[PDB]
C-alpha cells in the first residue's frame, strides 16, 4: 500500500469507532490501518471487533498489565516503533483513538508528497472543539515551512515519507523515544528528532478534528520534560 496508518489504542470504548471509522471511510483507500491496542478492557476490545473485518486492518494487542509495565516506556511510542518496524508503505502518518480524520485527508497529503519530491515531512492544520454543543473551537495552523515543529503541531496532524524513519534511527537508536520521561509530550520528542534533519511543509487546512469537554499511574512515572526543553535545543540548533 502507498499509506500505512499508524494507530494506537487504550480504553477509549465511546471513542475510537468514530475514530476508525474516520480512516476507514478515506477517499484515499489504498493503506493499511494498524491497529495497536494496548491491551485494552472489554468494552474497547468490543467496540474495534467489527472493524477487524475490513481487510485493510493489522490488529495487535499487547499483553502489557498493571502500573510497572505501563510507565516502564512511554506505551504509544512502543507501539508506534513496532508498527514502523511491519509497515509496507511509502508514506507514514499517525492517528490516535481519540482523533477524526477528515475525510480528504489521505488523498491531499498523498498528493502534496507526490508532486513535491522536494518534500519529505508534512503536515496539516487541525481542529478541536470544546464541548459542553459546542462552547469553543481551537485551530492549530499550518502556514509556514518550520524546523520547530515540537508543540506546534500535533501527533495526528502529520505525513512523511518513510526515508526520514532511517536518518532519525540512524542518530539516536529507535524511531520515537520510548523514555518515559517523554510521556505526555511523545509527539513532541518525535518530531524533535526529525528536525534534526527535516523541516515540515504546510498543508493549510484542516484535516483532523478532535473533541474535548470544556492515579497510581500519574505517582508512577519519572519527572516530565517538556516543550520549551525542545524547542530551545532546536533553536540552538540552529538548522533554520
Ligand atoms: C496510557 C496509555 C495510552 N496509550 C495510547 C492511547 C492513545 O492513543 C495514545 C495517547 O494517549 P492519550 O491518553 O490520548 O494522551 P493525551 O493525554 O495526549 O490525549 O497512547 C497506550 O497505547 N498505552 C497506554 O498505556
Ligand atoms: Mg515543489
Ligand atoms: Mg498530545
Ligand atoms: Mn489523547
Amino acid at each position: 500500500p502507498k499509506v500505512s496508518v499508524i494507530m494506537t489504542s487504550y480504553n477509549k470504548s465511546d471513542y475510537v469507532a468514530k475514530s476508525i471509522s474516520s480512516i476507514l471511510s478515506q477517499t484515499f483507500s489504498d493503506f493499511e490501518l494498524f491497529i495497536m491496542d494496548d491491551n485494552s478492557n472489554e468494552e474497547t476490545l468490543n467496540v474495534i471487533r467489527p472493524f477487524l473485518n475490513d481487510n485493510r486492518v493489522r490488529f495487535y494487542q499487547s499483553d502489557i498489565s498493571g502500573v510497572k509495565e505501563r510507565t516502564e516506556k512511554t506505551r504509544y511510542a512502543a507501539l508506534i516503533n513496532q508498527a514502523i518496524e511491519m509497515a509496507e508503505g511509502e508514506y507514514i502518518t499517525y492517528a490516535t483513538d481519540d482523533n477524526i480524520y477528515m475525510p480528504d485527508r489521505l488523498l491531499k497529503m498523498v498528493r502534496e508528497l507526490d508532486t513535491h519530491p522536494e518534500k519529505a515531512v508534512i503536515y496539516s492544520a487541525s481542529k478541536t472543539y470544546h464541548l459542553n454543543d459546542i462552547v469553543k473551537e481551537t485551530v492549530r495552523p499550518a502556514a509556514q515551512v518550520t524546523w520547530n515543529a515540537p508543540c506546534a503541531i500535533d501527533h495526528c496532524s502529520v505525513m512523511h515519507r518513510y526515508s526520514v524513519l532511517e536518518k532519525v534511527k540512524e542518530k539516536f537508536g529507535s524511531y520515537w523515544d520510548e523514555s518515559p520521561a517523554f510521556y505526555r509530550i511523545g509527539d513532541a520528542r518525535f518530531f524533535w528528532r526529525v528536525n534534526h534533519f527535516y523541516p515540515f511543509y504546510p498543508l493549510d487546512e484542516e484535516l483532523d478534528l478532535n473533541y474535548i469537554t470544556d492515579n497510581e499511574f500519574v505517582r508512577n512515572l519519572p519527572p516530565q520534560r517538556n516543550c520549551r526543553e525542545l524547542r530551545e535545543s532546536l533553536k540552538k540548533l540552529g538548522m533554520g
